[PDB]
RNA sequence: GCGGAGUGAUCUACCCAUGGCCAGGGUGAAGCGCGGGUAAGACCGCGUGGAGGCCCGAACCCACUUAGGUUGAAGACUGAG
RNA sequence: GCCAGGCCAGUCCGCCCAGGGUGAGUCGGGACCUAAGGCGAGGCCGACAGGCGUAGUCGAUGGACAACGGGUUGAUAUUCCCGUACCCGUGUGUGGGCGCCCGUGACGAAUCAGCGGUACUAACCACCCAAAACCGGAUCGAUCACUCCCCUUCGGGGGUGUGGAGUUCUGGGGCUGCGUGGGAACUUCGCUGGUAGUAGUCAAGCGAAGGGGUGACGCAGGAAGGUAGCCGUACCAGUCAGUGGUAACACUGGGGCAAGCCGGUAGGGAGAGCGAUAGGCAAAUCCGUCGCUCACUAAUCCUGAGAGGUGACGCAUAGCCGGUUGAGGCGAAUUCGGUGAUCCUCUGCUGCCAAGAAAAGCCUCUAGCGAGCACACACACGGCCCGUACCCCAAACCGACACAGGUGGUCAGGUAGAGCAUACCAAGGCGUACGAGAUAACUAUGGUUAAGGAACUCGGCAAAAUGCCCCCGUAACUUCGGGAGAAGGGGGACCGGAAUAUCGUGAACACCCUUGCGGUGGGAGCGGGAUCCGGUCGCAGAAACCAGUGAGGAGCGACUGUUUACUAAAAACACAGGUCCGUGCGAAGUCGCAAGACGAUGUAUACGGACUGACGCCUGCCCGGUGCUGGAAGGUUAAGAGG
RNA sequence: AAAUUCCUUGUCGGGUAAGUUCCGACCUGCACGAAUGGCGUAACGACUUCUCAACUGUCUCAACCAUAGACUCGGCGAAA
RNA sequence: UCUGAUCGUAUUGGGCAUCUAACCUCGAACCCUGAAUCGGGUUUAGGGACAGUGCCUGGCGGGUAGUUUAACUGGGGCGGU
RNA sequence: CAGCUUGUUGGUGGGGUGACGGCCUACCAAGGCGACGACGGGUAGCCGGCCUGAGAGGGUGUCCGGCCACACUGGGACUGA
RNA sequence: ACUGCAGGGGAGACUGGAAUUCCUGGUGUAGCGGUGGAAUGCGCAGAUAUCAGGAGGAACACCGGUGGCGAAGGCGGGUCUCUGGGCAGUAACUGACGCUGAGGAGCGAAAGCGUGGGGAGCGAACAGGAUUAGAUACCCUGGUAGUCCACGCCGUAAACGGUGGGUACUAGGUGUGGGUUUCCUUCCUUGGGAUCCGUGCCGUAGCUAACGCAUUAAGUACCCCGCCUGGGGAGUACGGCC
RNA sequence: CGGGCCUUGUACACACCGCCCGUCACGUCAUGAAAGUCGGUAACACCCGAAGCCAGUGGCCUAACCCUCGGGAGGGAGCUGUCGAAGGUGGGAUCGGCGAUUGGGACGAAGUCGUAACAAGGUAGCCGUACCGGAAGGUGCGGCUGGAUC
RNA sequence: CGCGGGGUGGAGCAGCCUGGUAGCUCGUCGGGCUCAUAACCCGAAGGUCGUCGGUUCAAAUCCGGCCCCCGCAACCA
């Protein structure tokens, strides 16, 4: 699934990229396109609010449905996989029964010509969208919701997962990628299956262009700035920081969650 | 030098949208064909193909060395590399 | 004009004075469209000042949209004039065509009477259970009343059999109900006669709200087919350049012309009918989706460079006449090849990953409007605003200067050459603003140098050297790609011959045919390249200009890249790769008092921060100190409560 | 004995006619050391450093030629 | 009768649990709306007297700011005073 | 020591020799040798014989006899049966 | 070829329960743990113990053996899917198609290596305690890689029966696994006999230095292959291949 | 503590007051690596190329043969060309010697440190592998009996 | 050179600013245990407290002077 470039060239000697075998009709679907344009990282004031943001190839967004809640009942069947500069996902064009067209997250082992059914009544295969009621416990799941209606925002990178623990009274435990147990309502909706593209953390980027290419800007140590620029920075040679490690803006490492915040009652155990 | 209120990104730093430009040579990746090899394979030899922060080299963009300039032709340049 | 300016002078001038000079339906912009971004009705937020933003409206560097060739002035010309085109709108005629009322064809319901759903379901049936109650068996316990038996301190145990409230298991009736499915009607449904072909609808044209399609998009790489241009050439018109030859093809010049329209080639691209319809907020015959029949190699349609015709009975031109050297008049031939594009077919094709604007415009659908419309020809008209002179790699712009600096795009000839390098030239420009002399030292910029050859110097700094095409040949090491143009060598000019198809490109005259812008053979003339053999010349054949020095051992950084504009280009920064920490989602983090924003139209294989810095082998011990993470037994500790 | 070693031109070997630099070692590490990474590493470098071939006015040791100044004449005519 | 432990009313305080109606929701639908991912209102789905905010109060706080950091001295610094 | 070979392997016409022959040449074809050891490295004149041994074997090539090679090192031809 | 037969032979997918560990909650109070004896350690902030719920990984008690299958290494929770070999019977078919096998290729315990995941228990390294003259150990308390999974590499073991493969022949006795088979056919006995293929013990001839082997040869013979030539140096250097 | 009988293991027989392993220190011998350095051998590519054969040319010389008496034929000297030994240049191959320093090996006396193996050798031992440790070795995983147990 | 720390039994270290009493481990000697040696056990012994010169009734101790040793600094042109 990932091919291995010759070391033809000092760029390409360990790099590596994905052989796109699973890719069908390399255009997108006219009408499901919308533009987009890059913000070198630059807030509504025009400040550099994220860093090292900018430069990198042209995109336009594709609408991908989250929601999938208008077709309970009608059938789709799977027209295209196609490639998604906005995701490390492959994404599903659907044909609905009705004559819609949708994109969807493509699951794994999800073919093209597949039918894909949504509601309460749709068997437990890869591809279908069901409230968490009508889920058998120990499934793995992904693109869940957190509050009902409003729309996927769990497991939607490449090769994650939730796995369902079970349904107590009116909530759901989930164990989700970084490994927390999570609490949700029964009545939020999960896709079955697992994200494909589960191989693409294997990529090595063989140069800074590619990376450059894909709109990462170029980042500096701290330990090599000045005292003014970041509170690592001074030294007569090569310094470690004369101090425990902090961010550019003198915060100090450490939880960052907020103690109070109000999701706590929904969490059971915080990630290792 | 300190404070208050304003002016500046037509220079320069970065970013955003939209256009344009890069003579001529060389090398020969993936892939794909053919033949060999086998039970099938790996693998091998040829073709085709034209990749690459690839090579030599004008425009173009730089500024490494040296000589000249140093009340300059010029408040940072010229010649030769 | 000449007293300032111009680095001298000046009769000249980009200087000074007066007058004149810029002509557009089509060029570049607006009146058309939108991108990033700006402003922003209400709005939200903010003590005030104000911040941000929705609807909206601006905003080209992009999209859409109609003109070419010649002539003319001292100064403008795709603008004026001539010839020939194209685009939008207006009026008036002529002609036929389709419409409404009329009429007219197509479609076409609706009420009330005949059966099942047994759909509905009072009851009923099948099933299990409380199978209620109750009749009543067995199991357990220290109660317990009767009778058989016993000790005593006189109150009960045991032998307790029976039952009593009896625990439990569990036998039968299982009425009454639970539940399911069959399952009475009226009530909902459909069929036939049936209101009746009745009500009603559709059938000119326009539709611009709204739906849909298109518009609509990357980078790299060719090939094939063409054309511009360029070089020859039939043919035409001329020359004798006072030199040894040269009298006509020996030499010189010409050997032309657009948009538009016609045309449909090379090359590309495309299934069509019928039905149904949850979707495209309303609707839809459009779009989408599904199904059937046929075709599926084809036919047909679209598109499309080029060739060809017309444009052109015109314009232009070599030259010749007359000629204040100004304006004038006449004006020949114009065929066939080669080479060849950065241009065109091509918004195509192939490959790749990094996955490559929007809106208008155009087309279509219906909503709707609709009694008059659309069409052909003819004629006559209307085509608005701004720019247009001149410089524009510069003496007219940015540099205080008529300043060796800087300034985006288009065009771009010949011979040699791989080439837009380089040399010499064409078209066309220019000699640019102090000069004239003179063999001083010395400085600068170039050139040559006997013998030696780094002895110079901090240091081979600078210079010298190598350098091209073709052919042999090429090491350690290696991450198997490299190193490598390693290193090191050999050939190179001209003439003749092989050589008349030597070979390879294109392919004229002449050979068939589904007759065409067709095919096959054919090989003319015109160009390209290499070799072998023989000869000739010089000191030298890469000929001038142009054009790698190579090898070896260490250190640092893996590599391409970036940096102190103006003394530092590096071993510094970055980098792909690694690890740790944070973040469960208007997340963490950052900009903001806030709202709001970015993160991200992302969701832990993701994002932020920190350190290390390709790849290989590895990364040991210490948690005492200070941080970070977790905990809460104890000690200390604010306001508040208490008083 | 290092981009780290003061003593110090440590000592031994190689290279040179002669080597405070260079290369290989020794360990007596003033004061190396494992992600402020350790030790290596093919390729790469207008980096630093040492050696060789070729070549030369860099040098022994200079000489000559041409042009722009300098110098003379006419014009204009500053500066610190 | 320290009455230590215990009774029933008060009264209020402290946890603890539940509720919904304040309040919250960048969950959803509809309307203003003709064009609206703004805004507001209506309904619903949740959370919920918590959170957020005001006043008071303790901690932390080179993130930022204002400042200080002596003199003598056979120059100053180090030493000493 | 695992790949060696381009007059190399074969053919045709010529040349050359006392004689066949890539012995030589022009042209044509693409063969030839190799694990039964090609190519390479080491050593060596070979034999009748001699020494040993029950024999088979092992060692050896000196006197004598046969053959080969050479004549200071390398190359070349002439004269001649 | 047909018909039967036995089997932890192999691969994939799904799935079960006991137990250990941890988490949550209840009860509960001062110890637990460990040893030759102790200490380190855990706990009093509520441990060990006990009950209920949950998560997760690994290994599969009884069956189970001396027994089975596989070329060897190896193979046992269950079910399904796919798949290899063996034996017996028949004698239907082919008609010597056989054996061995230099080089070569494939498979090949464990440890180890690369990329990714997982991680209960165990446990190199490492740390502390104890013992000891010392204790870089044995014993104790912890504990990382690893052990597990996917996909590759590695190619070695006392990889052993310390016994290469094929074939024929040479007393028996006695177990056990898989067939077939008359007769005694009920003597129900699933016993006896006969025959074929395994796997053990004991024993004659024969062999052996001895120990022992002995129809499963280390006996008697034939075919092919690998290997040995005193002990060290040394399965090491150099060269080469991977 | 000592003794007796039987049985078991043994690498002991000077008979456990036995045997025996590996570092370290001193000495000797042989050998591997090493910046580099000194020799030998056989080739290869190219440059230059003597003699000589062969092939050409050959105005200079030439008795026999021919002649029309001038010469002709034929020959030679010289010259050119292929091949060509020796030599020169270059990059490799291969076989040895030395080499500061460094790795192990063997043998030495009556040196130092432990006690790994042989008995259940005092923790059964060996095999493969990995990590660790002054050293014999230890530990983990798998294996074997060439060990024990009822 | 400046500054601050040290010197105690054969060796490694306490005791010292507190002036009145020098101790611990290893070592050494003797005795046990052993065939003998280690290891183990028992009993001992051993010191001008760097020198001198001061305060003091009294100094290892307090203070100055020299001697060795160690550590930290010797900077700006
Ligand atoms: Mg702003
Ligand atoms: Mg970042
Ligand atoms: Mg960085
Ligand atoms: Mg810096
Ligand atoms: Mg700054
Ligand atoms: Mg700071
Ligand atoms: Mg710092
Ligand atoms: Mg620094
Ligand atoms: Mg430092
Ligand atoms: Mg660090
Ligand atoms: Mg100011
Ligand atoms: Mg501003
Ligand atoms: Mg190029
Ligand atoms: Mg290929
Ligand atoms: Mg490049
Ligand atoms: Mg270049
Ligand atoms: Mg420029
Ligand atoms: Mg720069
Ligand atoms: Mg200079
Ligand atoms: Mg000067
Ligand atoms: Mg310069
Ligand atoms: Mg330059
Ligand atoms: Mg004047
Ligand atoms: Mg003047
Ligand atoms: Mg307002
Ligand atoms: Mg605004
Ligand atoms: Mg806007
Ligand atoms: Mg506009
Ligand atoms: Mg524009
Ligand atoms: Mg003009
Ligand atoms: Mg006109
Ligand atoms: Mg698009
Ligand atoms: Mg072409
Ligand atoms: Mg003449
Ligand atoms: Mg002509
Ligand atoms: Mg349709
Ligand atoms: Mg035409
Ligand atoms: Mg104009
Ligand atoms: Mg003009
Ligand atoms: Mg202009
Ligand atoms: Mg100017
Ligand atoms: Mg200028
Ligand atoms: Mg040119
Ligand atoms: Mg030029
Ligand atoms: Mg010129
Ligand atoms: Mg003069
Ligand atoms: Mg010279
Ligand atoms: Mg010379
Ligand atoms: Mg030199
Ligand atoms: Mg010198
Ligand atoms: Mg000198
Ligand atoms: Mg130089
Ligand atoms: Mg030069
Ligand atoms: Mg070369
Ligand atoms: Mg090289
Ligand atoms: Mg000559
Ligand atoms: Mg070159
Ligand atoms: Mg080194
Ligand atoms: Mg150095
Ligand atoms: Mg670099
Ligand atoms: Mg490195
Ligand atoms: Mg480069
Ligand atoms: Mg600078
Ligand atoms: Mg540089
Ligand atoms: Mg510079
Ligand atoms: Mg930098
Ligand atoms: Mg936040
Ligand atoms: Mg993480
Ligand atoms: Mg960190
Ligand atoms: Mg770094
Ligand atoms: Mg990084
Ligand atoms: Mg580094
Ligand atoms: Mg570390
Ligand atoms: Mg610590
Ligand atoms: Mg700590
Ligand atoms: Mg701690
Ligand atoms: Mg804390
Ligand atoms: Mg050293
Ligand atoms: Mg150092
Ligand atoms: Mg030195
Ligand atoms: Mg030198
Ligand atoms: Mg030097
Ligand atoms: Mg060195
Ligand atoms: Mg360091
Ligand atoms: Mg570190
Ligand atoms: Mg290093
Ligand atoms: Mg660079
Ligand atoms: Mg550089
Ligand atoms: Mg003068
Ligand atoms: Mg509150
Ligand atoms: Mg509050
Ligand atoms: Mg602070
Ligand atoms: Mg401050
Ligand atoms: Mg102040
Ligand atoms: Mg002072
Ligand atoms: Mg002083
Ligand atoms: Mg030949
Ligand atoms: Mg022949
Ligand atoms: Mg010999
Ligand atoms: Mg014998
Ligand atoms: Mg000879
Ligand atoms: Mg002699
Ligand atoms: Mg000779
Ligand atoms: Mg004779
Ligand atoms: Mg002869
Ligand atoms: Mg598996
Ligand atoms: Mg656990
Ligand atoms: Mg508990
Ligand atoms: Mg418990
Ligand atoms: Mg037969
Ligand atoms: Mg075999
Ligand atoms: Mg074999
Ligand atoms: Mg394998
Ligand atoms: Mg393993
Ligand atoms: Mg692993
Ligand atoms: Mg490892
Ligand atoms: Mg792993
Ligand atoms: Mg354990
Ligand atoms: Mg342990
Ligand atoms: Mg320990
Ligand atoms: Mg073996
Ligand atoms: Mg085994
Ligand atoms: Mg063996
Ligand atoms: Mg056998
Ligand atoms: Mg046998
Ligand atoms: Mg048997
Ligand atoms: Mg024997
Ligand atoms: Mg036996
Ligand atoms: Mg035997
Ligand atoms: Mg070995
Ligand atoms: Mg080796
Ligand atoms: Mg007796
Ligand atoms: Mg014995
Ligand atoms: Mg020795
Ligand atoms: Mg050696
Ligand atoms: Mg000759
Ligand atoms: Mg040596
Ligand atoms: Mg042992
Ligand atoms: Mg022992
Ligand atoms: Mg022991
Ligand atoms: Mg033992
Ligand atoms: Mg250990
Ligand atoms: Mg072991
Ligand atoms: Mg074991
Ligand atoms: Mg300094």
């Amino acid at each position: 699934a990932i091919r291995k470039y010759k070391p033809t060239t000092p760029g390409r000697r360990g790099a590596s990229v994905s052989d796109f075998a699973e890719i069908t009709r390399s255009t997108p679907e006219k009408s499901l396109v919308r533009p987009l344009h890059g913000r070198g990282g630059r807030n509504a004031h025009g400040r550099i609010t994220t860093r090292h943001k900018g430069g990198g190839h042209k995109r336009a967004y594709r609408m991908i449905d989250f929601r999938r809640n208008d077709k309970d009942g009608v059938n789709a069947k799977v027209a295209h996989i196609e490639y998604d500069p906005n995701r490390t996902a492959r994404i599903a064009l659907l044909h609905y029964l009705d004559g819609e067209k949708r994109y969807i997250i493509a699951p794994n082992g999800l073919s093209q010509g597949d039918v894909v059914e949504s509601g309460a009544n749709a068997d437990i295969k890869p591809g279908n969208n069901l409230p968490l009621r009508n889920i058998p416990a120990g499934t793995l799941i992904h693109a869940v919701e957190l509050r009902p209606g409003g729309g996927a925002k769990l497991a939607r990178s490449a090769g994650s997962s939730i796995q369902l623990l079970g349904k107590e009274a009116s909530y759901a435990s989930l164990r989700m990628p970084s490994g927390e147990i999570r609490r949700v309502d029964v009545r939020c909706r999960a896709t079955v299956g697992e994200v494909g593209n589960a191989e693409q953390a294997n990529i090595n980027w063989g140069k800074a262009g590619r990376m450059r290419w894909k709109g990462k800007r170029p980042s500096v140590r701290g330990v090599v700035m000045n005292p003014v620029d970041h509170p690592h920075g001074g030294g007569e040679g090569k310094t470690s920081g004369g101090r425990h490690p902090v961010s550019p803006w003198g915060k100090p490492e450490g939880r960052t969650r907020n103690a109070n915040k109000s999701s706590n009652k929904f969490i059971v155990r915080r990630r290792r």
